[PDB]
């Protein structure tokens, strides 16, 4: 939503949008989980530890 005025909104920035936005949620999403799972073998090991 850098450039996005009211002269040029574009034909093709839904979909441009979608190729940004998209990803990076998509990119959260895994970096989440990933942090999340993480830290629960760590803490089990170290239990075990």
């Amino acid at each position: 939503t850098s450039e996005y005025s009211i002269n040029d909104p574009g034909k093709a920035d839904q979909t441009f949008y979608v190729a940004g936005f998209s990803i990076l949620c998509g990119a959260g999403i895994f970096l989440c989980l990933v942090t999340s799972l993480t830290v629960e073998w760590m803490g089990l090991t170290a239990a075990k530890n």
